[PDB]
């Protein structure tokens, strides 16, 4: 028998985990021998299982498929449907649920050494993916998993891409829904992702760790402030481009240690080029760490 080959009619639904852009993640107990006994793995579906999206889909799991690395979300499977072929996507369980949650959670009950584990961690995973020169295009605290109190997980590549084998950027044609406050100048003006616009996410989610996900200063509520609350629909695109051509920015977490505001200011330029590679920045990160331990 294989174990990547999954029954559905075995799978026992026990809890919801998320939602993001088309896909939908469910806690499931594989269960064959029908006891209550077998593993509890996460299992990602599509909402609407259209052509368009089942064939993204199928990507999205050969990209994860492809990934084997300590703070990427390990692939376990899939199944398939009889018939019109609806494919859902079996991961493994990670218990301590979105970062996002669990900084919300626990607040500063996290000190400033473990989130500099956790940024040095998705800092590796990044730079993993960017070998395999794929574009993750939606780095953000609530697309990153606990495994543990010691060890995060990127855990989503539901907008992933790759780059293809001649150009350093890859251009959406026809954006979906776009997390436009994690989004570079580059991304928002020119529909361009590249390992740079990477970068410039990982910057917010710096910030968004060092905020301890207070809701007030949320990168949406932030830079709403910034523009306007009077800012709609493609208004508020269209202000927030120039926000940032004129240098306007996240603020300074309140106690955020200069160091690592450095390093958020850095990955926030507007010159593509000149943002810091991933290598560097898992180097820069290990060595505050040392330096504070
Ligand atoms: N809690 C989780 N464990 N494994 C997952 C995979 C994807 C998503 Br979304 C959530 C989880």
């Amino acid at each position: 028998r294989d174990p990547t080959q999954f029954e559905e009619r075995h799978l026992k639904f026990l809890q919801q985990l998320g939602k993001g852009n088309f896909g939908s993640v469910e806690m499931c107990r594989y269960d064959p021998l029908q006891d209550n006994t077998g593993e509890v793995v996460a299992v990602k579906k599509l909402q609407h299982s259209t052509e368009e999206h089942l064939r993204d889909f199928e990507r999205e799991i050969e990209i994860l498929k492809s990934l084997q690395h300590d703070n990427i979300v390990k692939y376990k499977g899939v199944c398939y449907s009889a018939g019109r072929r609806n494919l859902k996507l079996i991961m493994e369980y990670l218990p301590y649920g979105s970062l996002r949650d669990y900084l919300q959670k626990h607040k500063e009950r996290i000190d400033h050494i473990k989130l500099l584990q956790y940024t040095s961690q998705i800092c590796k995973g990044m730079e993993y993916l960017g070998t395999k020169r794929y574009i993750h295009r939606d780095l953000a605290t609530r697309n990153i998993l606990v495994e543990n109190e010691n060890r995060v997980k990127i855990g989503d590549f539901g907008l992933t891409k790759v780059l293809p084998q001649d150009k350093e950027y890859y251009k959406v044609k026809e954006p979906g829904e776009s997390p436009i406050f994690w989004y570079a100048p580059e991304s928002l003006t020119e529909s361009k992702f590249s390992v740079a616009s990477d970068v410039w996410s990982f910057g917010v989610v710096l910030y968004e760790l060092f905020t301890y996900i207070e809701k007030s200063k949320s990168p949406p509520a932030e830079f709403m402030r910034m523009i306007g609350n009077d800012k709609q629909g493609q208004m508020i695109v269209f202000h927030l481009i120039e926000l940032l051509k004129n240098n306007g920015r996240l603020p300074r977490p309140d106690g955020c240690p200069d160091e690592i505001y450095m390093i958020m200011t850095e990955c926030w330029n507007n010159n593509v080029n000149q943002r810091p590679s991933f290598r560097d920045l898992a180097l820069r990160v290990d060595q505050i760490r040392d330096n504070m331990a």
